């Protein structure tokens, strides 16, 4: 059984992380639920304080705990939201400025454009073939061997595997949303 | 540095295995170089015995030793061949009768028909989109976790990861060649 074997291959090797969204970190334009497991974007950019640590250009939002060491994983409920990007950045990631969301940029993250269109945010931009549509999301992160993977959290079917490389200092849960869509994205609990 | 973390991240997680071909489980199309390295096909069938563990109808042939247990890798220079598949299969395949080369009859294998059509022989098969056509692959087990996974082995891109599985019995090393062409399927050693 394929959802059998991905249960028991995360629970083998990977620490699975509570992952709770820092509404601190989050552009004006998003919001965080009261249970901080929940994103939608707003209407327009709400006016909050440009304290250092929000983005201010980037529609991210971080987790409220980042990893230097260890393999950790967390699953999200993308549903049948058309638009959304995840997965993890380095603490030191440009957020106030316009950068392209890339590795040599500290970030790492795939996902979805237009209802149809999966994409790496690799540079240039990988673009990906889903013969299954996720509803839930595995993000996997290994330091020590620089690995971010991706699973389709149902099924166990991969998704995308970055190359192998090497971070430098907290990779965050990161998450990006571009539209107005009537399902949010949601952090399932560890 | 890709080429790098890809170097690293095998020395911290596998075993490189030392693989050659066994003559005896080769289709009597295949021809098995006298190092057991390289792999060609004939014009047609060659006289050979019929025992039991050969391939009679899939042109397959196995690596010398299997594998119970643990995480091993082996990367096997394709070259410019416009046609090949290589990955692992149980030691209880059907090596007479066709079956579909399928993870449901044991075979867990990926790669290429005519030149450009990357493919995993899941079922339904997969399209693959490979950016860069890989000249040497990494083929990557992990047992435990019923892991199969495929890199570029020259860059340490992600080719493919087969969905976590339970593996029944021994696995080997297998290759398959469809085609006459004037390039070898080379094994890489240790
Ligand atoms: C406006 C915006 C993101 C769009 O960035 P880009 O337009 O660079 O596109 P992508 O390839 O999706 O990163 C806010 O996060
Ligand atoms: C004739 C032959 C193999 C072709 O099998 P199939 O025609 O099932 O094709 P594939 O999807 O490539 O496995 C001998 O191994």
């Amino acid at each position: 059984e394929k959802s059998q074997a991905y249960a028991e291959w995360k629970k083998a090797l990977f620490q699975p992380a509570d992952v709770i969204l820092d509404p601190n970190t989050a552009n004006p334009i998003l919001l965080v639920s009261d249970d901080q497991r929940s994103l939608q974007r707003a209407d327009e950019r709400q006016n909050l304080p440009d304290n250092p640590e929000r983005f201010d250009w980037h529609y991210c939002v971080l987790g409220c705990k980042s990893f230097t060491s260890g393999r950790h994983y967390w699953e999200v409920e993308v549903g049948d939201r058309k638009e959304w990007h995840i997965g993890v950045c380095q603490e030191n990631v440009e957020r106030k400025c316009w950068v392209k969301m890339t590795p040599e940029n500290g970030f790492w993250t795939v996902g979805l454009t237009d209802g149809s269109k999966y994409r790496a945010l690799s540079d240039p931009r990988t673009k990906l073939t889903v013969a299954n549509p996720p509803q839930r999301v595995g993000v996997f992160l290994d330091y020590e061997t620089g690995e971010v993977s991706f699973y389709n959290a149902m099924d166990g079917s991969h998704i995308y595997t970055f190359p192998h490389t090497f971070f430098s200092g907290p990779l965050w849960p990161v998450f990006r949303i571009l539209t107005l869509e009537p399902t949010a994205l949601t952090i399932c609990p560890a």
